[PDB]
């Protein structure tokens, strides 16, 4: 509690691949930790213009922002100064495949993310490599304890331009760095949106908003 | 609207194998429609005493019963006098797997439900044919329209003797014998519950409340 | 000693495809030594089947395979008492099948039970669009797990106008007695249907497989 | 004209397993006729590993491989321009790696860019754990696709103490120019570690593969 404020900063970099052709990002951005919201300044450093749909990456761009009620167990407030990583696999219904990683680090009031995100087998008329996808829906992940971890399940779905929806399973796992206090199973309530973008998202403008809770009575 | 009641009865049977083995299962409940609430009692006619987990069938034995907002078109309860049928695949992290089927019809105020129920490849250790599961978990069900019908899909949990958790990750689809108004993409929030059983499990009282919403903001 | 170079074979099975109920009997004949099959198929309800007859086949048994000296075979060996399997068939749309076989043996026939149950096939996939033309030849995986045998193999089925549609077979067997376990091995396998009246009511069906080692060193 | 009978090769590896980065070079040879190559791997960076080498043998060129005149080789056609490769490799406890190899010819000498990425293995899992003892042998099936060639397969290792592990391979396969494409086929593999050091610094591998066309009829 001594390492977190009401309003903290966000520096991050992500190195990557999708369908074997690499890109890097970087980012600026700041939040509130404990209303669960945050927004972030994007620019694409190589590999740009993208030839894929942003919205694969923007989830990888920290649960830390996440307004989580006093009868549940924050694993990531608990896990600073010291941080925690985690390892996602996101599985799209069409065969695509992304995985990706996040190092999470404290510096001051800053958080420091070190992200590598990799993907395949997405098709080449699929809606990700032809930027059909207009936004990701919200979702509520599925949290649990797993071998003295956190684990972290989400249905996610991408509107597609002109209708319907694309499927993705996410499974993640969190790491705390020093031993934290484990929360009971719960959720965490999601919505992510792109606010604004150029018009090949070399620049984009990233928020989420995000609430744990306990689900129905 | 006209055969639609604030309380509504239920009967079904359930025919069924799991490994294998087959069994019969009946039902006679009731519940309230537009609160989303529900029980039943259930009673083994065939197969009993059931050497698996009871938990496995629970879902089986209507998103009728959910309190739908104003808001968010409801495509079940609009599918009456006609009715609906769902198909479900339920694949347990294990490689268990169990695909089910229930037909819905409506005479006078009580529905019918005609349930199939199949399940495959639960190890022998497992926590199914051991019987080390405690309950279900809450949930929250995504529900979004593919080829003109309804689909949800929902990670579920059961919590197990001892602690821990065993995932089953469900995909349905659900089809009005009717042409009805299609929703917009949402959530349904789940709780469902054994409330009582006998030693066997060869009675059976099972509660269920569900709300459907449209996530966060 | 019961297993003898000409064999019958006689079946029934009961399943349901998208909640639509079905059965088809069988009565066949074969060379267990010799790995080869074949079989006259009539179906008795739910006819015409709305749904292409491949997914069917593959339930209509390991005996039924030439193994090398060098190989345990676990069919075999499991007679005179005999042994059942239990299999998910998980296609690349979504669709999904469990099947379960019973096999049992009378004399010098063997004896089948076979209940079969899909869902969630897409109206417009190529199974609901009878879009199939055969399955591909394949070769199945066999390992010993908790005890028992699995055979896992890729599947394919060649569509018309070109193309293929994938399947993922995970197969549990399960002998009666106990038997001799073996290593880690293949069995090739080619299914074809060999003739076949307009709508499927009747349907002669082959079989030809071989058990091997794979590439050495 | 530019496949000869015996060939070298060259490659780099960078990756990460669980967040944890690694860096390996190889230099080998083979014979693309006879199906055949064998090649010296050393750790550049990330050493010791801390996961099973076994998970990354098979991103160390299916050139190598013997097909017989009666089936279409995609891969001796992709040269002297290449071809490039993106698979997925999902393991049966939820650990999941994906890989890419983008692959060009140096006179007679195949140049490998490699890159490597896992996630979601548990902690006490065979893979964290090193209990992996070698990849079976297999059989590839491969098959058009959106005018590319596919290859999945059924993996499998042999864990010690005995039983196996099981990774499902899906690999897309892309030519840089256009060539001729084949039907469905097999292509058996055998992939093996003949020696290494101690902590798997230096890791000698050979495989032999070749094509083939299943059961007949």
């Amino acid at each position: 509690m001594s390492v977190i404020k009401p309003d903290m900063k966000i520096k991050l970099r992500m190195e990557g691949a999708v369908n074997g052709h690499p890109f890097a990002i970087e980012g600026v951005g700041l939040g509130k930790p404990f209303e669960g919201k945050q927004s972030m300044d994007l620019k694409v450093k190589e590999g740009g213009p993208l030839p894929f749909a942003y919205d694969i990456l923007t989830t990888a761009f920290n649960r830390v922002f996440a307004k989580y009620p006093e009868n549940i167990v924050d694993y990531f407030k608990q896990s600073f100064p010291e941080g925690y990583s985690w390892e996602r696999s996101m599985s799209y219904e069409d065969g695509g495949i992304c995985i990706a990683t996040n190092d999470i680090t404290l510096d001051g009031d800053c958080y420091i993310y070190e992200i590598r995100f990799d993907g395949v087998n997405f098709p080449a008329n699929g809606p990700v490599m032809q930027k059909r996808t207009v936004k990701w829906e919200p979702s509520t992940e599925k949290l649990y304890v797993r071998d003295g971890v956190l684990k972290g399940d989400v249905n996610m779905a991408l509107s597609l331009e002109g209708g319907g929806h694309y499927r993705c399973d996410f499974k993640t796992t969190y790491k705390a760095k020093k031993v934290v206090q484990l929360p009971d199973y719960h959720f965490v309530d999601h919505h992510i949106e792109i606010k604004s973008h150029d018009k090949d998202y070399s620049n984009v403008n990233l928020h989420e908003h995000a609430e744990a809770h306990s689900g129905l009575p």
